DNA sequence: GGATGTATATATCTGACACGTGCCTGGAGACTAGGAAGTAATCCCCTTGGCGGTTAAAACGCGGGGGACAGCGCGTACGTGCGTTTAAGCGGTTGCTAGAGCTGTCTACGACCAATTGAGCGGCCTCGGCACCGGGATTCTCCAGGGCGGC
């Protein structure tokens, strides 16, 4: 069986444990639980839905299909988490 | 006697200054209308310092036990290091399409103004329901007569 699904669902997974690993000692954690990493990429992917959603509706209304820079400071912003740094 | 360390001179690289040009957006000048400042009147709420009385909350004290904290053991789960795999990162192909920018035309849609009128705000009268007063029906406590016993 060679074939298989083109598209892929497992991209979760492609945010590692060490890449949490570094975000949590930027953020000054010291030691990590094993139970740390799932909990990471369900939080990481609610905020991506919420940021994405918002974002994809301000390219919708603008009769769009690329999803551009600024409509992701317009989905950040009516969040109140204003991003300085990609015009704006 | 030969080659090495070091100083001064010359060519080249690179950020910065000034020159040039477009253009379009801000500034100068004039006119006008209305937004806001000022005025007077009326009425209601807020301020400061008091008094009186109720009463429930606040304060104080005390006993006791529940919970916070410290110490110790233990076992497991995470850190650390190394070898191996793997996929990210970069560079690249190849066409098509989405989208920004610019120009051009036009048309339907919304601003604007005048006349109108009907939906919103206040009061007045009435009804639905709750309550106060008068009259009829039902049940409970009581005073007196009859009969029996004692000296």
């Amino acid at each position: 069986a060679k074939r298989h699904r083109k598209v892929l669902r497992d991209n979760i997974q492609g945010i590692t444990k060490p890449a949490i690993r570094r975000l949590a000692r930027r953020g000054g954690v010291k030691r990590i639980s094993g139970l740390i990493y799932e909990e990471t990429r369900g939080v990481l992917k609610v905020f991506l839905e919420n940021v994405i959603r918002d974002a994809v509706t301000y390219t919708e209304h603008a009769k769009r299909k690329t999803v551009t820079a600024m409509d992701v400071v317009y989905a950040l912003k009516r969040q109140g988490r204003t991003l300085y740094g990609f015009g704006g």
